[PDB]
Formats: structure tokens, sequence, C-alpha cells
């Protein structure tokens, strides 16, 4: 750690404080995060793609663990808050979604999951890129109920199979999260802002209908499924994400399928007609 000068605290992550720092040698500006786990993290050093924030190095000293990452100036949460009045233009939402799906397709091809996608770990630069931060850390360290600072780990983007107690969930959990984020960029409001596991589950059911054996074979057997869940009818997507066009609503509906085996994959999503006219606009960033 003596090789880094901390510039400023840039937030509190799931696992510890996150700092903007400078390599006392190369002058490189990085994000420094204080955190079997060693081997898993070490492997993430090779999982490189332009839409995944680069893991530069791992430092383990005095039984302390520090991860050094490529630095980006802003997160999607702050960008959405700043874009609240007029909303993020559809072409930029589309570019971001397209880029995030490329990041997921790459990681998923290596069987690596994120498991905790949310606007705070989607990072953007001045060039119109967006990247996924903290990919793979969940498997290495787990996803706690509260962060190191006791902050509640959000449930808003959590897939229903996780909430229903599936032990061996898949890459589909990241597609669900990203679908939730897509809807939030379009409407300017979180899709399912649950404040407990049951409220999260019931918010999903109110919008998508209570799942049953017809739409999700096997759901009634899952560990935390209860026959006493209320039965809500499914809403039309035209009501849920106006004024998104039919191509976007079609893709969203596929990213939010209940049955993880039938939920669209990142690779298939990239081929969806919604991306026929995709471009890469540049956002207006005020740093
Ligand atoms: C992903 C995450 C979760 C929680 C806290 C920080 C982070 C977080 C935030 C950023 N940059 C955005 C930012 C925000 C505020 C000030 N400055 O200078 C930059 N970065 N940049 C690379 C990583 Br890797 C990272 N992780």
């Amino acid at each position: 750690m003596e090789n880094f000068q901390k510039v400023e605290k840039i937030g509190e992550g799931t696992y510890g404080v996150v700092y903007k720092a400078r390599n006392k040698l190369t002058g490189e500006v990085v994000a420094l995060k204080k955190i079997t786990a060693i081997r898993e993290i070490s492997l993430l050093k090779e999982l490189n793609h332009p839409n995944i924030v680069k893991l530069l190095d791992v430092i383990h000293t005095e039984n302390k663990l520090y991860l050094v990452f490529e630095f980006l100036h802003q997160d999607l949460k702050k960008f959405m808050d700043a874009s609240a009045l007029t909303g993020i233009p559809l072409p930029l939402i589309k570019s971001y979604l397209f880029q995030l799906l490329q990041g997921l397709a790459f990681c998923h091809s290596h069987r690596v999951l994120h498991r905790d996608l949310k606007p705070q770990n989607l990072l953007i630069n001045t060039e119109g890129a967006i990247k996924l931060a903290d990919f793979g850390l969940a498997r290495a360290f787990g996803v706690p109920v509260r962060t190191y600072t006791h902050e509640v780990v959000t449930l808003w983007y959590r897939a229903p199979e996780i909430l229903l107690g599936c032990k061996y969930y898949s890459t589909a959990v990241d597609i669900w999260s990203l679908g939730c984020i897509f809807a939030e960029m379009v409407t300017r409001r979180a899709l399912f802002p649950g404040d407990s596991e049951i409220d999260q589950l019931f918010r999903i059911f109110r919008t998508l209908g209570t799942p049953d054996e017809v739409v999700w074979p096997g759901v009634t057997s899952m560990p935390d499924y209860k026959p006493s869940f209320p039965k809500w009818a499914r809403q039309d997507f035209s009501k849920v994400v106006p004024p998104l066009d039919e191509d976007g609503r079609s893709l969203l509906s596929q990213m939010l399928h209940y049955d993880p085996n039938k939920r669209i994959s990142a690779k298939a999503a990239l081929a969806h007609p919604f991306f026929q006219d995709v471009t890469k606009p540049v956002p207006h960033l005020r740093l």
C-alpha cells in the first residue's frame, strides 16, 4: 500500500471503503478497494473486456486485502439522478444497454457471474463507454445483507430465483438485474424498489403476475415458495415502461422472464431487433 497515495474517498462499497488513489510511481490514477478467495480473485485478473472495469492488481499484506482497479469518473446512479429532469435520451440508454450486454456475454462465456449488478457499480466515462465494476467479487467474498458500514445491500435488482432460495442460480440472474436497470433508465424510477425480501418478491409479482407452474415449471417446489403467496395478475409492459417502443418492451419482457432457463441470454439479447439502430452517443458529463 505504500506505493499508493490516497486522493479521496469515493464511496463505501459492499466490502470496504473505496478510494481514488495515485500510484506513487507510474503516476497512474486508480480506484483502490479495501476488502479460496485469493485464488478466485487472482483469476479475475485475466477476465478482461472493454466493458468490464479492469482489475489491475491484488495486494495482500498483514492479512489485509486491497484491489486496485481502473478508475472511472462517474457512476450510472449519479448520471441518472442528474438526468432526472429530461431523462437519458433513448439512443444513449440503448448504447449503454448494448455495451453492458457485451460485458455480460463475455463474462458469462467464462461462467463468471456478477450477482449484484446495480446502478452504483455501472461506471461511465466521457467517451460514451459504460463498464461493469466488481464483477466476480460476489463469488469470491459472498453478498452480505449489510455492507461493512452496515448499509443495507439493495434488493431492487435481485432475480426471483435468488429470492425464492434457488441455491445454484446462473448467469440469468445478471440479465434480470440489467433488465431492471434498463426499465429504470427509461422511466426514471426504480422498477421494483423492495425494502425487504418479501416486499421485493411481492413488487415483482404485482407487476409480472404471481409465478406459477404454467410460466415457471418447478417454481412451487423452490425452498422459499409459499402456496399462500397472493395471486396478482400480470400487467402490460405498455403500462410498466411507457413510452418505450415495442422492440424495447419485447427485449425487456425477455430479460424479465421468470424461468431462468428461458430468460434471454446476453448473447441472444445482442441480436435482438431493438439494437438494429444502435449507436454510441457521448453523454454530457460535468466532472
Ligand atoms: C463500484 C463502487 C461502489 C461503491 C463505491 C464506489 C464504487 C466505485 C466508483 C468508481 N468511480 C465513480 C466515482 C464516484 C465518486 C467519485 N469519483 O471520483 C468516482 N470506481 N471507479 C472504478 C471503480 Br472499480 C469504482 N468503484
